[PDB]
């Protein structure tokens, strides 16, 4: 009997309780039963994305076979999962693997269709050793073999509909991703399962927050899997936070330190201090052991409750009479009421410790999965975020308007008020040249991560051709650069919560703008390989300078909103209308005035002070020299860079000249006082 | 569609409602061992047997 040798009896594990309570899914199990009883096409295959519970739905079909919710023709069947492993684990000779496999097939023909075979990973099944699945082919659509498929979405498109020789057998069962509330209904039968293994309690606000935040933020994986991942991993978090403590570490390090100090002193007083801290340590240790014993009793009695539920379902299959009312009305409510007495007892005694899983734990576990601050407001990041305008004005001095709009955008994404169909803010920074566009984007990158060069800064002026879409997005399959993929659709799929700078966007060839339409419409972007990257946690900022003539001409003596409309019409001459219809806010700058340039001069002098302090030369300045910089580094046509490189020239050339001369020794303070026209560096 | 009608013929709903009701009242009557539930259970068992024989 090879059936006892190389098969997994899922009816055995179903009756033994080694499977899991499948919730909902009546429609898809029913349609599977439909396809199992046809004349031709007697082989349902399941088509779902990887991780939507296909094996779970097959085992739920198995439990409905055991529980007798099926029609009479399926009452008494056998569900056998074919062991791939033990067949290969002894194979040495010519086809002895397939000898075992053919013996199993002859035993299935011997069982005469009373055994419903189930072999998942069907795309792997077709070649696994005439090889592994086309031995089977005549027996499928004749009432002999009824193998039930269950396989992935794309691999169905690989190895099944292309291989059309077996295609008149199998049938599509699109196992859809269940919704949010359906997954909530799933976990409320699996909350009870995970509390037997992690010895902690799970709270229903944490379950509903886990379902909603998992469905919104982790976009790689899918329901119902990712919510289970968040619940399990937060259970591990709380199990570790219980399993430490902290005050025991503090007291232990302190008592061994004072132990070494008193053993050195052998005035003392440290015998008394040591005895006090040892008594405190013994008290906290005894409280810790008492809390551990409390949780141990609570978890053992909860496992007793769960085994009572398992045994009463065993009795429901069996049908004893006094055992039913006995187990139910004796065991269940008394164990529930003393379990809740233990619950309020742990509400009394757990001080040292979080016995339960809150939704802030799901927030922390999710915030370590991606990086999005779903974390609640602590003191540091909240006070850092409320002073957004002061931070960005202490790098980007000038330009109130874009700082206001960007600050409001990031606040509206932290508070949750942003639409989860679009990205956080799609911006189109117009304006003249050299006015802090790229430095506003570096200011956001240095606020959000504390780093200037932590932003996907894709220059767009490398994208002046039609193969540029192949550069940024990816390379279509079977070509040279298939292995790497794009530079945008890969550098976001690793790191969701990031900033994507597209600098000088109008220089690019407009099929790239077709790609950007796909981004700002969906948020998911299609590459050459095929899978998509959710851009609804990013901040797409596009710079340009398209209205430079018009803004430098007419931003004086004109208002703000009509200027925005006028240059937006200029943009409509440049871009597509459907494109800039899909923008959050098109903030339009203004050229920099005198006070702004004095402040920019002070910023650049501060970074120069930092450079020459790492060099080891302390520098003071007279404000007249600052006026010389203001009167040489000012003109409206170029913006801010004449100031920067006028600073560079008139300060750094005589200064670095003399520093290489050896004239200026470190230690003294270089007073940059004025010459008649130049700026002298003096030593006194 | 043939499979759907094969299921609806081979597998009913009111029998499930009646079977859950009689096993629940059997639980309650086994617990109470006032009654009235011997009579109610006998009525529902007679109705269940009638529907079963008709089926
Ligand atoms: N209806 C359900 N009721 C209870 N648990 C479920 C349900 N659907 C899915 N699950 C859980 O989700 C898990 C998914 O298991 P699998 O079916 O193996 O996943 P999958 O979708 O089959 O992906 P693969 O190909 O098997 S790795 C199950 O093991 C259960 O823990
Ligand atoms: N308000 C400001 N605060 C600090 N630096 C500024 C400010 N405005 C302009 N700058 C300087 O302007 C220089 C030019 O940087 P960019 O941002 O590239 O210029 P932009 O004016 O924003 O437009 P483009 O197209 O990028 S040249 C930077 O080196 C900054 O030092």
């Amino acid at each position: 009997q090879a059936l006892k040798k190389y098969t997994i009896d899922l009816t055995e594990r179903a009756e033994q309780g080694k499977l899991d309570p499948v919730i909902g899914r009546d429609e898809e199990i029913r349609r599977t039963i439909q396809v199992l009883q046809r004349r031709t096409k007697n082989n349902p295959v399941l088509i779902g994305e990887p991780g939507v519970g296909k094996t779970a739905i097959v085992e739920g079909l198995a439990q409905r076979i055991i529980n007798g919710e099926v029609p009479e023709g399926l009452k008494g069947r056998r569900v056998l999962a074919l062991d791939m492993g033990a067949l290969v684990a002894g194979a040495k000779y010519r086809g002895e693997f397939e000898e075992r496999l053919k013996g199993v097939l002859n035993d299935l023909a011997k069982q005469e269709g009373n055994v419903i075979l189930f072999i998942d990973a069907l795309h792997t099944m077709v070649g696994a050793g005439m090889d592994a699945g086309n031995m089977l082919k005549p027996a499928l659509a004749r009432g002999e073999l009824h193998c039930v498929g269950a396989t992935t979405l794309d691999e169905y498109r690989q190895y099944i509909e292309k291989d059309a020789a077996l295609e008149r057998r199998f049938q599509k069962v699109f196992v859809a991703e269940p919704s949010v509330e359906d997954t909530i209904a799933i976990l409320r039968g699996l909350k009870e399962r995970y509390e037997l293994h992690h010895h902690v309690q799970i709270t229903d606000p944490a379950i509903v927050a886990a379902a909603t935040l998992s469905h919104r933020y982790i976009a790689d994986r899918q329901l119902p899997d990712k919510a289970i991942d968040l619940i399990d991993e937060a259970a591990s978090s709380i199990r570790m936070q219980i399993d430490s403590p902290e005050e025991l570490d503090r007291l232990d390090r302190r008592i061994i330190q004072l132990k070494l100090e008193q053993q050195a002193l052998m005035l003392d007083m440290l015998n008394e201090e040591l005895s006090d801290k040892e008594r405190q340590y013994s008290e906290l240790e005894e409280e810790w052991k008492a809390e551990k014993a409390s949780l141990s009793g609570t978890q053992t009695i909860k496992a007793e409750l769960e085994q009572a539920k398992i045994a009463i379902e065993q009795a429901r299959r069996v049908g004893d009479l006094a055992r039913m009312s006995e187990l139910q009305y004796g065991k269940i409510p008394e164990l529930e009421k003393q379990l809740e007495a233990a619950t309020q007892l742990e509400g009394k005694t757990m001080r040292l410790l979080r016995n339960k899983v809150t939704d802030a734990e799901i927030a922390e576990v999710l915030a370590r999965w991606t990086g999005i601050p779903v974390s609640r407001m602590m003191e540091s990041e909240r006070e850092k975020l409320l002073r957004m305008e002061q931070e960005l004005h202490h790098r980007v001095i000038g330009q109130n308007e874009a700082v206001d709009a960007v600050s409001n955008a990031i606040r509206r994404s932290r508070a949750g008020l942003a639409d989860p169909n679009r990205p956080i803010g799609s911006f189109l920074f117009l304006g003249p040249t050299g006015v802090g566009k790229t430095e506003l984007c570096k200011a956001l990158a240095n606020f959000m991560f504390d780093s200037d060069e932590a932003m996907v800064r894709i220059d767009m002026s490398e994208f002046m051709e039609k193969h540029s879409v192949s550069r940024l997005v990816g390379a279509p399959p079977g070509y040279v650069g298939y292995e790497e993929g794009g530079y945008l659709t890969e550098a976001v799929r690793r790191r969701p919560y990031s900033v994507i700078l597209l600098d000088a966007v109008e220089k690019a060839h407009p099929d790239v703008f077709n790609i950007l339409l796909q981004v700002l419409d969906d948020g998911r972007l299609t590459d050459g390989q095929g899978r998509t990257v959710d851009f609804r946690n990013t901040v797409v900022i596009m710079t340009s300078n398209l209205g430079s003539d018009l803004i430098q001409e007419r931003f004086g003596e004109l208002d703000y909103a009509h200027m925005k409309e006028l240059v937006l019409g200029v943009v409509s001459h440049n871009f597509r209308p459907e494109f800039i219809n899909r923008i959050d806010e098109v903030v339009v700058f203004h050229p920099l005035g005198e006070q702004h340039i004095a402040s920019i001069a002070q910023i650049q002098l501060k970074r120069l002070y930092k450079r020459l302090e790492e060099r080891g030369y302390e520098i003071h300045i007279s404000d007249e020299a600052l006026k010389l910089l203001s009167e040489n580094g000012y003109d409206p046509v170029y913006g801010a860079r004449p100031l920067k490189r006028a600073i560079q020239q008139q300060i750094e050339n005589p200064l670095a000249q003399q520093i290489l001369s050896g004239e200026l020794v470190p230690g003294k303070v270089i007073r940059l006082e004025v010459n008649e026209d130049r700026i002298v560096a003096v030593q006194h």
